[PDB]
């Protein structure tokens, strides 16, 4: 429902302490409707298709605000490109090298903690220092067949 | 050094969980000592020149194993040509979130194999396709103390 989507985007912006505007409500709805990973230009293309009178600058400033407030997450790929991820729950990524397509993937918590622990021990062995308040990010790159 | 090239190749294979043999150490050294991209026939030409008693079948089985374990990356060109790329990072990274400094770190092979195994299975379940020639990249981000 159109009443529901407005109420849902209003709460997302308010919970994050973002001042509500029509453009921000539309952007929250368009970006957070489905799990996706978009460059700044792809965000502009998406928003521009639904709101052709919104300026590139205003869309870019809202996108930066959304990333600062954690309603989208910044994802950098090994090339310098920055992607805006609409899935904010902790997850990893598989990339199909044939198409460049990105898939969200998760790791079982026990296994993830074993990886995090072994890597912290190897860091300590190699540097003599401990790594504190750690987060783990994994990328699996391969060729999707078919 | 001949000692260093043997040690470097031995670690690459062991990290990937490949059983060490003299032929595999020579192939790992010939393919991975320098950045290059070669077709299957150029790999055979290169290996055959240094190991003329190695059969085409043994060379191609090792090349397929190397691609299966991600120690060589396939470049699958749109023209249908497949190249075997030695420009692979065979370790992981810890990043000191304060300074931005990056440290090389490694994961035990058995544990790396369990992570790839679980992720590949989940990828297959979710997409219906398998991910081939995988390379896992892990980044551990934290505060270095001291
Ligand atoms: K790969
Ligand atoms: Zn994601
Ligand atoms: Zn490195």
């Amino acid at each position: 429902s159109m009443k529901d989507s407005y109420e849902r985007s209003k709460k997302i912006l308010e919970d994050a302490g973002i001042n509500v505007t029509v453009q921000r409500l539309q952007m929250a709805n368009l970006l957070l409707s489905k799990p996706q990973h978009l460059t700044a230009d792809q965000v502009f293309q998406l928003i521009n298709e639904h709101m052709p009178n919104a300026s590139r600058a205003t869309i870019f400033n809202n996108l930066k605000l959304f990333a600062e407030k954690g309603i989208v997450n910044l994802l950098e790929l090994k090339s310098g490109i920055t992607l805006y991820d609409s899935n904010v729950i902790h997850h990893h990524h598989a990339i199909d090298e044939k198409t460049g397509e990105i898939y969200d993937i998760s790791l079982d918590s026990k296994l993830q903690e074993k990886v995090l622990s072994e890597l912290k021990q190897d860091f300590k062995l190699k540097t003599g220092s401990s790594l504190e308040n750690c987060n783990l990010s994994i990328t699996l790159k391969g060729k999707k067949n078919p």
